[PDB]
């Protein structure tokens, strides 16, 4: 029932969707900026401009974790205000801002996690090259040592990135993120470089060497199920498993690439130079997990011979399918496959469609439900053997949620977008007392 003595509840958010402030204190433009000012790529026509408008609230958000009593708060930083333009000199303004932040969670006794990229890449990376260039991981590394060397012992946690297959499939194979790019034989490439950044950054970490501190990376998945117990079906959802995910957990952790990944993308091992595998899969401190939803999958004659089946219920506002024993098979198969590292699900969360009440209050018993069950189904993968350190829910507060825009409402926390007025839901209340009581009722 109870987690262990010292496990770090808490909640994320990142910086393109909660900060708004997109031009000012000199904040270089970035992928996302340009992004959304593309006419049909966002619904509602939406954008970050604004968004939760933290850059200038976090006092107030702050104050909000220490309600809630949050041990500890995932964010990420904002690349391009650290870094405007190409002439790569660092921002001291967008840099106050992020020691601002990290003094007021250890006035909190709030631990800060921070994440270095969460998708918001600056735009004058991307003018270089992008993520298609080798060289991007040479920026990405001498941004982490700036940010390392001034906050290293600040953070005692950090993440290198968020999520890098999203920034491949939908920012490269589909066109749907930013930068947009729609040509699927370009994915080998982007991962391996976003890999590569992951490495440089790690050994810049490891050069500092910062006094109590820890670096990580944060990779998302779905658990796979085959929709039936025919062998053609179960060999669809073993190669579908493969790539989804452990495209970046098998070279991160034993150095090299699996057959799925080389067969999706032929050309992948081009772009390999002699010690790049050794530097990507360098020990890490930490891996963060994402989880929201299951596939399941069916054989299918057409290439490339899967087929993922919709589910129409359980669902979330996304169709996204309820099923907390998802979380549970993902973090066992981690731990049997990989040994027992530490964990901390730096993600896990839901969209329902929130409304306040006559009264003002707003109840989502369903978010309440969807995070009774997950958190369950983590207490058990914890008793079965598996390192876990800490949960974030996603996420602390509604906000952008990227192509879905203001549309889509996961947090913890009511936005009034009108006013910026922030108010606890029943989930946020909930979640305060598992903090509190340290697990479930
Ligand atoms: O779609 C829900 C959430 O998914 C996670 O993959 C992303 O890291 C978040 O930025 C996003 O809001």
């Amino acid at each position: 029932k109870k987690f262990p003595e010292g496990f770090l509840w808490g909640a994320a958010t990142s910086s393109y969707q909660i900060e708004g402030a997109w031009n000012e204190d000199g904040k270089g433009e970035s992928i996302w900026d340009r992004f959304t000012r593309i006419p049909g790529k966002i619904k509602n026509g939406d954008s970050g401009d604004v968004a939760c408008d933290h850059y200038h609230r976090y006092e107030q958000d702050l104050d909000l974790m220490r309600q809630l009593g949050l041990k500890t708060y995932r964010f990420s930083i904002a690349w391009a205000r650290i870094q405007p333009d190409s002439s790569r000199q660092i921002n001291q303004r967008g840099l106050d801002f992020y020691r601002r932040l990290v003094e007021g969670l250890h006035k909190r006794d709030i631990l800060p996690m921070a994440t270095l990229y969460h998708w918001d890449l600056p735009q004058w990376v991307e003018d270089e090259g992008g993520w298609l260039s080798r060289e991007s991981a040479s920026r990405f590394a001498e941004y982490t040592h700036a940010l390392v060397a001034a906050l290293g012992d600040q953070i005692p946690l950090w993440v290198t990135h968020n999520e890098p297959m999203v920034t491949v499939w939908a920012g490269y194979h589909m066109g749907l993120f930013a930068p947009g790019l729609k040509d699927p034989t370009l994915g080998g490439r982007v991962a391996h470089h976003l890999l590569l950044s992951h490495g440089q950054a790690l050994q810049a970490f490891r050069a500092l060497s910062p006094a109590g501190s820890q670096m990580g990376i944060t990779l998302n998945f779905n658990t796979i199920y085959p929709v039936s117990a025919e062998p053609a079906d179960v060999e669809a959802a073993r190669r579908m498993h493969s790539f989804q995910n452990e495209l970046f957990l098998e070279p991160l952790i034993r150095g090299q690439y699996n057959q799925a990944t080389l067969m999706a993308y032929p050309n992948l091992p081009e772009f390999i130079a002699p010690e790049d595998m050794q530097t990507i899969s360098a020990p890490i401190d930490f891996l963060g997990v994402n989880y929201y939803n299951p596939m399941r999958v069916k054989s299918s004659p057409q290439p490339p011979g899967i087929e993922v089946v919709q589910v129409e219920s359980p669902v979330t506002a996304m169709g996204w399918e309820i099923a907390p024993e998802g979380l549970y098979d993902l973090l066992m198969g981690i731990t049997r496959t990989y040994g027992k590292l530490p964990i901390y699900i730096t993600e896990n969360g839901a969209a329902f469609d929130d409304q306040p009440d006559q009264s003002g209050q707003v109840n989502d018993p369903q978010r309440v439900g969807y995070f009774q069950g997950h958190i369950g189904a983590a207490r058990r993968a914890l008793a079965d053997g598996v390192d876990l350190r800490g949960y974030y829910a996603w996420s602390l507060l509604d906000n952008f949620e990227w192509a879905e825009g203001y549309s889509k409402r996961f947090g913890i926390i009511y936005v009034d977008f009108e006013t910026q007025q922030r108010t606890l839901k029943q989930s946020a209340q909930w979640y305060r007392d598992v903090i509190a009581n340290n697990g479930l009722e």
